[PDB]
């Protein structure tokens, strides 16, 4: 079971549930926050080769694009929800350092800042740049990349 | 251990030990050949996050740059060899579809052809282009990609 | 490649995959049985001087200490498994008549009897005595020793 | 066929024809000397399982107990001779690290010393101890054991 | 030479603004809370006496006053921008307890005391200390980075 | 270049280098003493918002917990030292009237007296009370507070 | 006296590394320049982090050497600045055998323009070239010709 | 102080006192050997900037050029000796990966092989090449370099 932190490469902030709860409600926004604590730990459950569910370790809820478009448009907010469904499939690209949804868009901080402030929402967007890059690091060492597929 | 074929993307040929031996001798060349059978199956030994050994399934021998240098120059031949050491580390980049050595060069067919004939050698070359793309697929379905870090 | 029978010297029984299948599943126990047939033929693939894989001829699976640990404790069961790795390395000592694992223990009949009944399991044990002795003989002449290193 | 050096384990010296000739005369003694060169390389030609001829690589002559008797007494000198016959059968025990003649005695340094001087003769003798141990090593790396049975 | 900063209401993350967001608010314009960030809500601090100084709206140069300009304003006195400089407009920026204190000892509060005041909530003086009157002083380019307002 | 006296609020004594030396050695203790002179003048060098170095004006040495540990335990002596690093970072809380270390403990007179006698040592301690209050005053008026940040 | 203080001497010219302006507490992103002068405001220390890699520390300020901007692989011609921040993009090694200062990503500290005789106030910049003009030696505050060990 | 292994970079063997004694006699040769244990751990006592004593940890004896010339010639044997003298000053060049004596020659394997056998003597020699490269590693991890100047 590899528990990891999802670190925004450009700012050093991390993916958090909005509120930091061990049990965020369904459709709780996924934000960037500088803090580190067990309630921002994630896991990845491989489903089909590169594709799987990004799972909030404390609640078991997984990352979803808000709604059910399957092919979400740019600026679609990312949330947590207990449901498992194909539209919640992502890949964790540790070679290009990004997170790609099954329909081909990536997780971004909303607005594209290299230094997004705490509580900035995350959204889907097709663009590629240094501000949408994320790396996956050890909870006991924020500079140690860990393999999220194992 | 999950077993996969290393398929040259442009041609559909596969990486082989030279000669097709179940127990190829040390320093046997790795070549592209169209045949599929048990003796060209591969596995991947994770060592450190993305880095590991590419292992020949039938013998347990792993892929080495000829000469075993830490930082091999272009055109260093790829072979099999029993030694397991940090100079034979590669990553399987299934997002950009290539195989990269620890010192930063990639596995290429010697000469760079997108449709190399059977028995073409492989070498280390630092450039990135199409003729060096490889995908990792199921032995029982050569068109279905499989996750090698698991 | 020489094919041979692994004969328990004291009893004349032979090592078998428990059940006699031609393709035993991973982790099938190795047992002693008196019968001779093609599904108890073995081969030896040299890896590094004295060390190699003991291979079930009919299935291509090799002998492993159950659990695949590098340094298995006494009574660890011997099984057949498809993986090839350092922890499945043995030497076939045809001078002292035993089978030694890379970490220094030997193949024994479970319980150490000089006359074990059919289906007796085999286990690893560090002790040396007459009940852990094995000789390597021709499938067509169970009393003629054959060279397993060739 | 594998070419090797016969190294006295206790002293690190090697087995030589007396005088170091590329074509020793019949009945030339075999001695211990520390030097390494092509005229002290050996090969093993397997005849029957463990039994074979110890062949001087440069000349093709093989190791004999002087006189060619089937059951040589203690202190019988070892020599080279071109004749090939059963009384010249030895086995290369790479598990107990010794060389045994078919009638059951071993090759020794004359006198049984752990550190014999250069040009010390070799003789047959039934005793087993540290000073009659030999290992069989690569001509390019005198500490690397090689399998003489291939 | 004088640092520029945002005055962020700690509990809500809203900011002190001139009501209307103008870069030249008239004298006696109310100071309100609002989520927006732009250069017309930047402030500066002009030190006058150790901890005491003028809180200055960067775009207009007008400073924060208790409405009416009394030396000892009562609770609920509205805070405004005014161009005059005088010793009844002296405040200290307490970056250790996270509040803004007037020379006579009352603090800047959102009117109504909410940890979540809506946009346009007025600000007033009140003597009470609690989490709804806490403010932090942050960089215009990084709303989570506290900056030193005295230097 | 604001120079100031560090005055113990309850007693009116001041922070001195032990000995009143213009050039105190590394690890010289910081005591309380009634005297006023150029050798007990201090400065504060800002490094990060509230955080900076408390600097002995005459020597340029700064205030350290003895040993310079990140999380010094209660009763850790305060000393002078020339080296600048993160464990010698303090904030001058002129609103609550105390001196706080980066790890959260405060500078106290050893023993907690509201009237410590001359030569009382100072130490780190986590308690807040009247005897650990300090004010920062003009060298030309011990009752005139001065801004230490500007 | 506790951590080795030293001067960073440009070998070809004999000038030293200074903070532009010569301050004891230079602001963040202050450029590092070259200057003939000696004073305790150009003293440096080296804080070891991982074997050869560590932080080059302006002794008086306590701020550390960074490629301007904090990029891991600064392009050639990136000026060197002093910043209070500490992170992985400010790791350097002090090669006192080949006489250079190397960044974790492999480029060296140079005088801007590569002169063996750079003028006062010459900026320093990162760059991949190796030559007699990018060589530095690390010397004692009490003897500009005495090399001192910067790693203890 | 700090303890390390002196690893011949090209072969992975280490420096040892010949014989492996925890108290080698004065003038014992320094040799190469594959083993790792407590009586081949080294320390480095700094004397003058880069110059210091290479110290055998178990005995405290330091490395000397054999004999007494100030400026020893190529092929001068390296030995251990308890004496401290300026003729035993070396620098541990961890940037170019070599060990240089005060008079300007380097420590080499006798004969200059990239794969010297166990017991190979070490000598001074002025040449620089791959076979005289050494790295200084942790006793617990032969591949992890450690800082020897501390
Ligand atoms: O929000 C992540 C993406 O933002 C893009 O920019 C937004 C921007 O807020 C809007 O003003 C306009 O530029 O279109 C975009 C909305 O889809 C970034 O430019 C893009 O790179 C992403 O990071
Ligand atoms: O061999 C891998 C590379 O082949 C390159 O071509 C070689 C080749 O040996 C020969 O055709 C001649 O041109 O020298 C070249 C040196 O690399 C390809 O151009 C290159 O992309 C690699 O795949
Ligand atoms: O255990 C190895 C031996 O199995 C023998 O057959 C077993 C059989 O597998 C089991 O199902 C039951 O019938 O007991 C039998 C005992 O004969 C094979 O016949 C024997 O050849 C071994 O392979
Ligand atoms: O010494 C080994 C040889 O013994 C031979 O006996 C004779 C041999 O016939 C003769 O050629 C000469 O070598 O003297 C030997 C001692 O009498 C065996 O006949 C020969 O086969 C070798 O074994
Ligand atoms: O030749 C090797 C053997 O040496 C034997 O020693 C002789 C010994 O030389 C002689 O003086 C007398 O003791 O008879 C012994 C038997 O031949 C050793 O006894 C034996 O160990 C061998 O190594
Ligand atoms: O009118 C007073 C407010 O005006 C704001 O203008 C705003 C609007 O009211 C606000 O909701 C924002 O999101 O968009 C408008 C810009 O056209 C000022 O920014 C603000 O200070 C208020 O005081
Ligand atoms: O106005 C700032 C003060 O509000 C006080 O409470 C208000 C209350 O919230 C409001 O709705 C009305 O009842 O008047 C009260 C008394 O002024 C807070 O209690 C006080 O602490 C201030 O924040
Ligand atoms: O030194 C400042 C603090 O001293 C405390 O007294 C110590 C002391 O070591 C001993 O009296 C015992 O009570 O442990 C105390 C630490 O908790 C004062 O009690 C405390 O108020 C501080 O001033
Ligand atoms: O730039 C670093 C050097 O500046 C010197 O000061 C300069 C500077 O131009 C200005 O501050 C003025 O004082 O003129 C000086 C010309 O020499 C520092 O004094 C010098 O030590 C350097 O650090
Ligand atoms: O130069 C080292 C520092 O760079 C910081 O970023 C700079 C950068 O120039 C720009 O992005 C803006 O934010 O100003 C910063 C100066 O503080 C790094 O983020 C910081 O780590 C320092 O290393
Ligand atoms: O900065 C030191 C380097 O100077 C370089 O000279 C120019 C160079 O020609 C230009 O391409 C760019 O790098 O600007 C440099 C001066 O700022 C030298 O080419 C290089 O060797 C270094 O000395
Ligand atoms: O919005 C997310 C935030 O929520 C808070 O409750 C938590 O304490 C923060 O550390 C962060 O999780
Ligand atoms: O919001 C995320 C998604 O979660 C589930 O409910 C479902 O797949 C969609 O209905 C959508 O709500
Ligand atoms: O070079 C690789 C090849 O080896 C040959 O012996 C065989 O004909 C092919 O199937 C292929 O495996
Ligand atoms: O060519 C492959 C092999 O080459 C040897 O020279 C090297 O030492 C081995 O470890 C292996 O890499
Ligand atoms: O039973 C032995 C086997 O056990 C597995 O857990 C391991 O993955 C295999 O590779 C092999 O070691
Ligand atoms: O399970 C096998 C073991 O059986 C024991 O009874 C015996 O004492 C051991 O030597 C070992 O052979
Ligand atoms: O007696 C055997 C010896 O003969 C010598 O002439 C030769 O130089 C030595 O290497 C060794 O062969
Ligand atoms: O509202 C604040 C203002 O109040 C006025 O009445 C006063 O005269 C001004 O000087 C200023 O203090
Ligand atoms: O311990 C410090 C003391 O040492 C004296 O030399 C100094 O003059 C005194 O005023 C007192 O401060
Ligand atoms: O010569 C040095 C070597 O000596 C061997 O005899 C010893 O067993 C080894 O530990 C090694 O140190
Ligand atoms: O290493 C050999 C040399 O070592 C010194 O300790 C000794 O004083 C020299 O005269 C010589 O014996
Ligand atoms: O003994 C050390 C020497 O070994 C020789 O073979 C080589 O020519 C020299 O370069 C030096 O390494
Ligand atoms: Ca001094």
């Amino acid at each position: 079971m590899t528990t990891f932190l999802i670190k925004h490469k450009a700012s050093g902030k991390f993916l958090h549930p909005k509120g930091g709860s061990s049990n965020p409600a369904n459709d709780t926004n996924l934000v960037l926050h500088s803090d580190i604590h067990e309630r921002m730990y994630f896991q990845f459950d491989v489903v089909d080769e590169r594709w799987g569910y990004i799972k909030h370790a404390a609640s078991g809820k997984i990352v979803h694009p808000l709604g059910g478009k399957a092919d979400p448009p740019n600026e679609t907010k990312l949330v947590l929800h207990q449901d498992r469904h194909d539209r919640a499939l992502f890949a964790m690209d540790f070679f290009n350092d990004n997170i790609i949804h099954k329909a081909g868009k990536y997780i971004h901080p909303k607005g594209g800042s290299t230094n997004p402030p705490n509580e900035t929402l995350t959204v889907m967007h097709g663009d590629k740049h240094k501000a949408m890059e994320f790396i996956f690091v050890s909870p006991k060492d924020k500079d140690k990349r860990v393999l999220v597929y194992v």
